[PDB]
């Protein structure tokens, strides 16, 4: 029994669904109702706590790295970083040392989707996660991972029906904060009579699109997951055919000189462990800390950032077709040298110390850029079981002007971005996020 | 000035090339003479040497890592591999040492293709690496890498004109003896009146058809460029949709738990070093050793198998479209925990211990395959420049029943290879030989 290589293409459903805003289940302007009621149901606060307080975490004696006792859950170890500038790396040099977050596992992230009434929803899911700064936001059907085997509707996921996958694929996790971390990002139909509990909903892609422009609501395993949808292209035409995309990002991933060691957290310089939250002596990038959540639930470590981020893509129309500006970035907890990310994603307190010019490219225009050429901002966070409170404003903004683009820079149709989707490793998680906000303000622009 | 996405596409100049034998340069019967004669013309001859004399390479004290003084080139290191069968890992448990070649740059291997009255040929490069066994095999246009900088011809490939680009892309070495090492396989059209040097041969896809089926001619850089080549799919059906293979393929790389790491070569057990060579306690897999090139001109080391291996896919027509069976195999020097091999990929010798169950799954079945089920069979080598003498049997074999795939196969067509060859880590060096002469014999059938 052969099929065709393309067969069962789900784009015509996909589509249908992002253009229709009325849902089977609730009206869209209901759920932030429906999440504010289950924002408000839910009984679960989170405080912080000194190490000494996490029940079940230590610092292990020869590493100092911080670590669960049964073995399940995360680590914080430490990460050592050399860019070289020398006889076979394009530089420039940076080398530095940080803790780093580990869990050499494969988690999935996965949608359901179902008809009804002749089009598709995705089951979306409330979910309270610690670092939410609004505790609960929607997280995709089944979010679980192997070394902690009960989850609601993992069957199907573990393994999908063959026959109804729509999207699966092994996306990284942030490259600044995770050491090689990525998780498995499925989308599977089903036409089974699914049951359903007080913490799922029923949405169309539309009224995703609607809820993607609102602050702090999908979250970020979501917008992962989402970003991966295989759209068909309106505007088959590019400024780099994908044969010369390729080529560029090889280029990208050949041209540098990037060497990482993972060390005993307790090794790590530049960094200070106290009673509360382990700190860089300069008080840039970020925190470890730990948290209670509540008698006491459970306790864990988190990450905090220093500050609000920025992520934006810049857009230019090249003979009437958008293209972003991607980065090809180097970041130290990436598996294979470089992702593509957006044209500026950083913390702006980690540059504050430095003059203008050593600035990430593009960061000023993006923090001036006028509300007139502004086409989507929100604020999301970052995955709320790993990260406290970790926000960044996400911008797309029309450029004002042509731009050659520096090294490291190229222009890429979102499209392009979304058939890069099917394969691991090309477009990194704020991007994804990014690609995510695109293509809801493409099907329900504000 | 946007194109479409899919602008120049080669494919029937390569599919014209591949059915073509009348080539510009030479007719094919000669090429063996023209080898022959370069074979015969070449002064450089290979002698084994004690490490102690080694010229500019030594075992640097703390680690005891072989390493050129000038840190060029490469280094034997050592590796520690883990594959767990705990709770996230579905094993079996699997634990070894063994010294690993390393060299932390990308190199580039690129074939130079130009149209000859209206035909492309591809400038093949007879070239005498101290490892091939029988010294000159056949290379592709330029084999450079930048630690090492006169390349001729090197201009076409540190960069390529974007808009001549067949192929660019990453593709992993062998994942048994290097750690993490890829090449940057190209394919680049130029219309530029190159010059011809005694070296070189403008050869027709379909010369190199008929030549992929001789004995160590074409050389394993070579082959893993020529198995990048992307044709038009004559029958664009298969057992997994393209979807569907993605899906499979990552589960494959989820299930598993493979922990590495790079140790000092002093510290690795289970391995002896002589003044020789250094040697497996029981004789299994490979040897490091060392040899002089001859005035000396210059001195290296050079791994060497312990026996001949056999390399083979089982392929079978569903349907009426052959697909090959393919094992989502993990080795201890690959990036992404598997990529994708042969049906059998060994040395016999490394099993011939254990019972005959314990041996890999198929190995019995190809060894005793009858020549009437035997499509294509050569004996090949690997990169000269770093392997002595490695061989093995190429095969692929009919197979006489159906087969139900054990865990980690799975029924995959070349033409699905082919595609997955885009990208990196996806179709491993063995594979991409097969793949190779899968073509080979589509194209110019024996
Ligand atoms: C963590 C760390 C970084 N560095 C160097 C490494 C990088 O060159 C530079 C910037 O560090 P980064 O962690 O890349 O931060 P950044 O400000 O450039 O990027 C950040 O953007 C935010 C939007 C994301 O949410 C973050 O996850 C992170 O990606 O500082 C140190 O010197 N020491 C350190 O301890
Ligand atoms: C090197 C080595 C391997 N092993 C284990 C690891 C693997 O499970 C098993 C087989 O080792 P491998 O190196 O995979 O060899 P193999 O015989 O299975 O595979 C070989 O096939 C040949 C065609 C290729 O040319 C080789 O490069 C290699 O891939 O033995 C050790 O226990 N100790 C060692 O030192
Ligand atoms: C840290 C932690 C968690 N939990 C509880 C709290 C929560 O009920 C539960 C699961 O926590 P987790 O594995 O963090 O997050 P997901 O379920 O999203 O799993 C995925 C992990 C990775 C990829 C995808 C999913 O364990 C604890 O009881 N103690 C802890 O220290
Ligand atoms: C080991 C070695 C080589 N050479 C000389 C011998 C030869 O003239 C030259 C280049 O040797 P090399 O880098 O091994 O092989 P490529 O040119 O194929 O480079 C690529 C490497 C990796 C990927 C692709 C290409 O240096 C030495 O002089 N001493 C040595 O120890």
């Amino acid at each position: 029994a052969v099929r065709p290589r393309d067969h069962h293409d789900y784009a015509d459903r996909i589509a249908l669904s992002a253009a229709t805003t009325d849902g089977v289940q609730m009206r869209t302007e209901d759920v932030r109702a429906w999440i504010a009621e289950r924002r408000d149901a839910n009984v679960f606060h989170v405080e912080r706590i000194p190490f000494a307080d996490l029940d079940q975490w230590w610092f292990e004696g020869v590493t100092g790295n911080l670590v669960h006792r049964s073995g399940r859950f995360f680590t914080i170890e430490g990460l050592h970083v050399i860019e070289h500038d020398g006889p076979h790396g394009d530089g420039p040099y940076r080398e530095w040392q940080q803790p780093v977050i580990r869990q050499p596992e494969v988690g999935i992230l996965g949608i359901l989707a179902k008809e009804f009434d002749g089009v598709l929803h995705f089951l979306m899911q409330a979910k309270m996660e610690p670092g939410n700064p609004n505790l609960v936001q929607l997280s995709p059907t089944v979010q679980a991972t192997r070394s902690n085997y009960n989850v609601k509707l993992i069957e199907y996921f573990a393994p999908p029906d063959p026959e109804r996958v729509i999207v699966d694929v092994l996306q990284a996790e942030q490259g600044s904060w995770f050491f090689r971390k990525s998780n498995r990002n499925m989308i599977v139909e089903t036409v089974d009579d699914v049951p359903l509990w007080d913490d799922f909903c029923w949405l169309t892609l539309g009224q995703i699109a609607e809820l993607m422009h609102e602050d702090e609501t999908i979250n970020m395993n979501s917008r992962s997951v989402l970003s991966c949808l295989p759209y068909q292209d309106i505007t088959p035409r590019a400024l780099f055919s994908d044969v010369q995309l390729l080529s560029w990002f090889t280029n990208e991933r050949s041209r540098h000189d990037v060497r990482v060691r993972r060390i005993p957290l307790a090794d790590v310089c530049g960094w200070k462990q106290g009673a509360e939250e382990i700190e860089h002596e300069d008080g840039r990038y970020f925190k470890v800390l730990a948290v209670a959540v509540k008698k006491i639930s459970w306790t864990q470590p988190l990450v905090e950032s220093v500050d609000l981020g920025v992520v934006a893509f810049l857009v230019r129309k090249i003979d009437g077709v958008p293209h972003v500006l991607v980065q090809a970035r180097v970041d130290g907890g990436f598996l294979d040298t470089v992702e593509l990310a957006p044209t500026v994603q950083c913390t702006p307190l980690n540059y504050a110390h430095l003059p203008a010019e050593e600035a990430p490219p593009f960061l000023d225009l993006v923090q001036n850029a006028p509300r007139s050429r502004i086409r989507y901002e929100a604020i999301h966070s970052e995955e709320g079981g790993r990260f406290l409170g970790v926000r960044a404003r996400y911008l797309v903004i029309d450029a004002d002007e042509a731009i050659d683009p520096p090294p490291g820079y190229a222009w890429v149709t979102p499209a392009q971005l979304t058939a890069l989707t099917r394969h691991g490793h090309y477009v990194n998680v704020e991007a994804r996020t990014l690609l995510a906000c695109i293509n809801a303000a493409a099907a329900q622009p504000r």
